[PDB]
């Protein structure tokens, strides 16, 4: 019944996660930044901040009322945001369904009193953190494309020199 640090996210198939870390190790030396663990690669829909058990339940219920078709993500884009010090993977033209889902979840969080960054939703998958220096970003690998069937509520913790994301609940997207 202690508060947890939560976020909604979309996950990647194992095969694609593996292609990504192989591609990453090939193009980015350790000095380019701190690599996100393969299992920790995800696309965040909405950050909720620290959330009480009571508030988690309310947000989970609102998430469960979402009615949306599934969509396809094709990762054709890669870049670097120096100020936020990340190297990221993303999509040039995200499907509307992704935008709809994120905005819906973000709206629900906001209306519940959740911490607001007032940052415009920029769908991305963080590959490197603490990326300070400016490196050369290659295009992604070929055919990193898959159907999104669901989204998940995660808890975030740190154990044994690792970041850990714990799945709490999942909701399927219709199709
Ligand atoms: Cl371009």
């Amino acid at each position: 019944s202690e508060p947890q640090r939560l976020f909604f996210a979309i996950d990647l198939p194992a095969e694609i996660r593996e292609q990504i870390i192989h591609w990453r190790a090939k193009h980015f030396p350790p000095e380019a930044g701190r690599p996100v663990a393969a299992d920790n690669l995800h696309l965040t829909l909405a950050f909720l901040g620290e959330v009480s058990a009571e508030k988690e339940k309310a947000l989970s219920l609102l998430a469960g009322r979402i009615r949306q078709p599934g969509f396809t993500l094709t990762l054709d884009d890669a870049g670097q945001w120096l100020r936020s010090r990340v190297v990221w993977l993303g999509m040039r033209q995200p499907p509307r369904g992704l935008i709809q889902l994120a905005n819906m979840l973000r709206s629900q969080a906001a209306r519940s009193g959740c911490f607001q960054s007032n940052r415009p939703f920029h769908p991305h998958i963080t590959l490197l953190r603490d990326a300070s220096e400016a490196v050369t970003i290659p295009p992604p690998g070929f055919n990193w494309s898959y159907a999104v069937t669901e989204f998940t509520l995660y808890a975030s913790s740190f154990a044994r020199g690792r970041t850990r994301y714990t799945p709490l609940k999942r909701w399927a997207l219709t199709q």
